[PDB]
């Protein structure tokens, strides 16, 4: 190893630029079925690595974990490595009442509701998606057709608080979340996740390239629970378009 | 009138739910060179507006002036007309040495160093451009052909502290300022304009649809002049108004 | 020429270090008819400007329009030619109802709701009027036999928004300001314009001198919105005052 | 005994809708010597109160102490008795050269370094002396014969880290007010104190008329140190113009 | 002679490295006479310093007076006399119903709404107290026998609108802090104080000791309001307390 | 299952309130190794929880991952099912040269340079430890004769910005976090971890109690780097602590 958090070396790059990083480590896998080849490198704490081949090309598969924090260490060293292009790929609730439970959305920039973008550009610079991996995704919904709409997405810290969740031991919220949910819902806001604005904000101001893809478990204002577990062959719908996104990069 | 700063009715928009908007009055005529049958409807104060068609249907082409506070008035107003898109075009100050004179520069997303863009929505929120809108930008300047480049812009709330400008009567910046231009070096931003951040910011948290692309009539890094006074923005901005139209 | 937006050069001033500065460029000329030998300068942009002469020394008047940031750019570029001693005559709303139509509005001091004004100090620094400039408005005031209010003043980034106008497009207002009018009502706060806190701000921070009038054309408490256009020659009241109380610093 | 800190009600005023109040417990009664029927009511902490007249009409006395804090419930208990003018008198340290030693200061608007002005006002809201109050200041200092600097000054919350004072016992300064210093004068900041912002934005915020004049002890540049003991005669120089300002104020 | 404000010499305290830091100049020495050899040193402004022998060695006892402002200077100026632990006692107002009048509260950290503490240390920075000087305020708030709680406390700068006191002259209280004391009560804080997070904040990045105890005259959700002797006698009962809080420390 | 990311029940507790919440799912392991009757409960995500019985008590130990947002979640879903003491255990980058190599660090209260704690309570609340969670913890240092510091501890969002690390890709780090050790080089903070202000933060306001304890596996300030590789003793030897301390507060 090189590297102290990821525990890879220079060589287990195998000549990749890219990597894609999805937050749950056991969906890591998923993506690596679709891929040439697939080589795992290592699984320590939240972060689960894997190597593959796309149109035979290399491309690292590496998990992020939970929140911002887990995020910035891992696409930090990666693009030690290094990486220049980012994939995130989020399970989301989404906030949004015309929007239905299981669609794929495209963010363009976050909302930095987290603390971890602060780390790396001030609150004014705007937690940003790449044009380029932007692109890709409709892109890669282009050929698909998975529902996909265009807009703003929450990026919180918190599970609970933030996200405005109220079925919880204190079942309070501090002043800036009090009505937060609507307050995101006439803004046009479609979504609740916890990993964006730290990597956009992360990327945009290093000079690194980042798109972000998500697929909805429930819809926040609706109130039945989500078809489980019949409905996560929609979750690997919205893993073949982050995989097909990789292609069109090359 | 219908509002108070514009001078615009009903009729003068025919159904137009698209509008240009450049910063000077004078450039707007200019503007509707490329577009079909120019008439003027009201240039009241700083807006100057003239209606035209574009394939057959109705199109607004209106200043904003300069400055956020002024350019939130022209797109609250137009929109209260019944306008979702706004296109902005004007010039900028280039940061990056591959960047030249004579290079468009489009906006993913602008830092806002503005205050008018938080009387829209808070800091946390970005100021981002429609994708739908950004697409057609980048596709119309490859469209044109023209040596293009996408990223991030800053939005100063002033000329010159916030752009960091010494030639001043002072000749001293805020702390904040004071050495952020550099800092702005790696943080990747390419150009520096005045109108975006409260454009995007106002588009983006009321359902709006907006753009932005810039040419470049000087780069910070650069100490030259311009050459001179005849030495692309416009003809993309019909171009681009064209795809969502 | 020596400047960039207004387009002007010294020699224009004819060693003029006072100058006026409106927002509608229309009017510029109307108050240089209160000044004697009116030569016009340029009409670059917004940036009006005027060329005149008052008790044998040269007075200049140039335009800013609406908004700080087109103030800053006037008021820093007339500055280097250059005015020390800047006076503002504007077009405002009260909050207050005591303040009716036809009144003329001198301001102390100004509330920074906006953002240019942080570009010259932080949000510590007061935008205070210098006295110089404020005694001249109140002695001129006083003697025309014409309405005067002295105070605090409101100076908002947006129109619509920040003023606390719900009359519009989405039919919301932002957290910050959704109940804003309600405190600056309780505090005294006099009228509601969009460029007294930058102007003061940059010119009591720089070293300058900086004065404020507007005359009122609209009461925001009060149902009307007055009838468009008749009596506001009190721009008259609002034009005589500035020019009487201009004259005394040349 | 309605006033809880003060120790003190109107009965003692007695009949007054002014008050004087410097921040020195002790020096209250050398200010109450310039005044007819002086008449010592109540020292308690901070607060040291006399009860005199000047011209007629009666004025209040009563020390505020060191702080925001201590000004602050001075200003709610007294107005609640109430005064509608308040007048600080003070000592300060000048941070300008091109000030001398022994000269006096009159206070239009103070940067708020201060914590307890926001329990008032906004950050936004301007700290800005009334301007009646401010141009007899002006007029007394004109009419003493004193030399008189009006402008702004900075009012810290503390006398050593505040007002960029490295003689720390630890010998250092936050983030915040690293370098504070010599950014204020060239904003044009003429001294430092401690109170005003407090007494100038509640005032203000709360619908009161306050002038602010204090006497300067000491330059920050100048390494020339107030000669002992009797240089501070500079404060009794400065108490002529508080009660002369007082004499026009009423 | 030898600090500006306290006007004390380092001998003056005998080598004393330890002092009890009340708020009421003239209740300073009623906690001094409990100690051997009570000995007045010096009364300036709101500063009464006394100098006890504590199981005969040199302790001291300062007052701090109104607001961190004030209590800043105290303690930075005692701190060039070599003392290093400062142990202040107070009168109180709980938020919690659970506490009633005679329980008395230790404070561990307090909720800085002061604006003192700023100057040391940024919003960041918590203002804790030593754990070696916490563990002995109840040490022997229990050894007397009081009954006693252990917690948060928050510091505003003023008193009454800070503390969102409502029965005031203009009877509002600011945006910011409208309903601040149910925030607070549901949060888990225990009291309202003045002076602790300055205090607290500085000796934690100063390096110093800090210990913060005070008996409990009024609680807030409470409709009551202090009672004498009641409230008195439990002063002597907290006096006793950090007395012999300051044995254990020395 | 009742939780969501956790997947725990109840029942798993067998009524346990007591956890040890180090980040790390692995060593988890380790810390029920030394307890009695050693059972794994649940091992999802980055939480892997255990059941443990002390003193004959039932105790638990669950991972919580890195950062605050992970942090967040398991302190929640675990103090629901319900948990009500925090003992969080982890290791950590010396920031004071005479903290040494294998010393045990007892955290008081922390510097929240992280984001979720703001989603519990305002940046004005303090991240303070409960004092019983912190007694038992320091008196378990005391218990065992292992080197300990008792302190403040900084909290960042991200590993390699908030730290002052220079070696990423850019290599630059946003102005905020400029020479920001040192300040705390100076202000006295002891070390560097990811976790602690949340939870501080999340118990108090909640509230709960909650202790931090941790390890020096790094010095970065002085000359010595860490061994390879397991040197890191204390991550052993401190779990040995917080166990003592796990069996003293039931
Ligand atoms: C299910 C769900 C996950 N998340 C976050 C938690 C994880 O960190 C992240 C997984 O990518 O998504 C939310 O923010 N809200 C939700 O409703
Ligand atoms: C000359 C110049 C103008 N501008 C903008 C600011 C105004 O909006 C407008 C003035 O011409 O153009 C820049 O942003 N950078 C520059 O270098
Ligand atoms: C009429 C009116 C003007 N204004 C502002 C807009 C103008 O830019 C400013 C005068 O320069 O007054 C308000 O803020 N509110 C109002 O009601
Ligand atoms: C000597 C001096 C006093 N002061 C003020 C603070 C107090 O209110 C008073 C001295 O106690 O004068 C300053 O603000 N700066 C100074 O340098
Ligand atoms: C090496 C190192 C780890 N850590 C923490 C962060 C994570 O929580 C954990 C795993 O690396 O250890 C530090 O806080 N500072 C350090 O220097
Ligand atoms: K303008």
């Amino acid at each position: 190893s090189d590297v102290f958090h990821l525990g890879l070396t220079k060589n287990d790059l195998q000549g990749a630029q890219l990597a894609i990083v999805p937050g749950d480590p056991e969906r890591v896998e998923k993506i690596a079925a679709l891929m040439d080849k697939p080589v795992k490198l290592a699984s320590h704490r939240e972060f689960t690595s894997w190597r593959a081949e796309l149109d035979g090309k290399a491309v690292i598969v590496c998990s992020t974990g939970i929140g911002g924090p887990s995020t910035s260490i891992a696409v930090e060293e990666l693009a030690q490595l290094g990486i220049r292009t980012f994939l995130r790929i989020g399970t989301t609730g989404a906030i949004q009442p015309h929007i239905n439970v299981g669609d794929v959305l495209v963010t363009t920039a976050s909302v930095r509701l987290d603390g971890a973008s602060l780390h790396f550009a001030p609150m004014e610079f705007p937690a940003v998606a790449d044009f380029a991996c932007t692109t890709a995704l409709v892109e890669a919904a282009k050929s698909i057709g998975a529902t996909t709409h265009v807009g703003v997405t929450a990026s919180s810290d918190t599970f609970y608080p933030g996200q405005e969740r109220y079925d919880t031991y204190s079942g309070r919220v501090v002043r800036r979340f009090k009505g937060s949910m609507e307050e995101w819902q006439a803004m046009g806001v479609m979504n609740y996740e916890m990993e964006s604005a730290t990597l956009l904000t992360m990327c945009a101001s290093q000079g690194l390239r980042a798109g972000m893809v998500a697929g909805v478990i429930v819809n926040r204002t609706q109130q039945e629970i989500p078809n489980a577990e019949t409905m996560k062959q929609t979750e690997s719908h919205a893993v073949k378009i982050v995989v097909e996104a990789a292609r069109r990069l090359l």
